[PDB]
């Protein structure tokens, strides 16, 4: 067991191993707080996240377990992974805090773009990387569900990593129309919709669908891609949703070539394949990587898939101490990567 030291940064108490030095606050969210630090063992700048109230309830306890299990499984260049996970506790009985450590990333895509058009080479490279990560995540039967610029970490070398996947600027702006409609059987291509929205924004410098609420969001979407055709209407079970949808003034799909005129025609073609209303007809991450737009980056021998990921715990109804003990087990069993 390493030697820990304690300090207060903002209102939060940080108790970490002495290997981590020079902690300085970087951000805060509902799920936890983050500090930048220097890892003396590796010479790397790292980000350290202290989870907030991880075992306050069964809900929080299961979430904490879900997050740790997911992060321990993600091992890919374009997905955030773990360098370390620790707790100051020396036994299960005093286990109350969980800290996660990863490579410090400089900014998010939102901050990077702020707020102009990127060059076509940068769009190619950033989107390629999102898709490469997404192929990996999807191969493990994981749906991200909340892909947006603020969940994409990017360094000054344009290296990109997907953050907080499978843990489920307004989020609704990047959400698939079937999610606005509350379809309970949406699939992994909801993530491809989000990528299409991100890509459009990198090309134009403007949010593609800046909806003010869920109904407005769906309206803006249909304005561009058109109201649903016959084949898609057949797939909608809900009578109320069909009545609503069929009662909108019908609109044809816009010509993407004109909407995004000036962009690389290959980028336009790919956007057309990503922003398809019927999710069953959207391009997959694997297919997208093979699209001619990424000719300069695609290497089928270096776009790996993930090891199988067991999410059976999601259907379990356990006690708060049981989720806590499983989490403790996952902390103790952690093996750091080669480095
Ligand atoms: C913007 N969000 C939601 C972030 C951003 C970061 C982050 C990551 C790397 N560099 C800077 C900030 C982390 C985060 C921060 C610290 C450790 C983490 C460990 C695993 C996963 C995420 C971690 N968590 N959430
Ligand atoms: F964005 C959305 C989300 C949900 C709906 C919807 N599903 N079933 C019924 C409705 C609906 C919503 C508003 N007005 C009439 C009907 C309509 C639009
Ligand atoms: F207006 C719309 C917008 C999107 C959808 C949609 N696209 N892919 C799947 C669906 C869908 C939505 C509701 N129920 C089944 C399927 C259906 C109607």
């Amino acid at each position: 067991r390493p030697t820990f030291y304690r300090q207060e940064l903002n209102k939060t108490i940080w108790e970490v191993p002495e290997r981590y030095q020079n902690l300085s606050p970087v951000g805060s969210g509902a799920y936890g707080s983050v500090c930048a630090a220097f890892d003396t063992k590796t010479g790397l700048r790292v980000a350290v996240k202290k989870l907030s109230r991880p075992f306050q309830s069964i809900i929080h306890a299961k979430r904490t377990y879900r997050e740790l299990r997911l992060l321990k499984h993600m091992k890919h260049e374009n997905v955030i992974g773990l360098l370390d996970v620790f707790t100051p506790a020396r036994s299960l009985e005093e286990f109350n805090d969980v800290y996660l450590v990863t490579h410090l990333m400089g900014a998010d895509l939102n901050n990077i773009v702020k707020c102009q058009k990127l060059t076509d080479d940068h769009v190619q490279f950033l989107i390629y990387q999102i898709l490469r990560g997404l192929k990996y995540i999807h191969s493990a039967d994981i749906i991200h569900r909340d892909l947006k610029p603020s969940n994409l970490a990017v360094n000054e070398d344009c290296e990109l990593k997907i953050l907080d996947f499978g843990l489920a600027v307004a989020t609704r702006w990047y959400r698939a129309p079937e999610i606005m409609l509350n379809w309970m059987h949406y699939n992994q291509t909801v993530d491809i919709w989000s990528v299409g929205c991100i890509m459009a924004e990198l090309l134009t410098g403007r949010t593609l669908f800046p909806g003010t609420d869920h109904i407005d969001q769906l309206k803006l979407i249909l304005r561009l891609v058109g109201t649903p055709g016959a084949e898609l209407l057949k797939k909608i079970s809900s009578e109320s949703a069909r009545n609503y949808i069929q009662s909108l003034t019908q609109m044809p799909k816009m010509n993407f070539a004109n909407v995004f005129i000036g962009a690389n025609p290959l980028a336009v073609d790919l956007l057309e394949k990503m922003l398809v209303l019927d999710s069953d007809k959207r391009i997959t991450a694997a297919q997208a990587l093979a699209h001619a737009y990424f000719a300069q980056y695609h290497d089928p021998d270096d776009e790996p898939v993930a090891d199988p990921y067991d999410q059976s715990f999601e259907s379990r109804d356990l006690l708060i101490d049981e989720w806590k003990s499983l989490t403790y087990d996952e902390v103790i069993s952690f093996v750091p990567p080669p480095l």
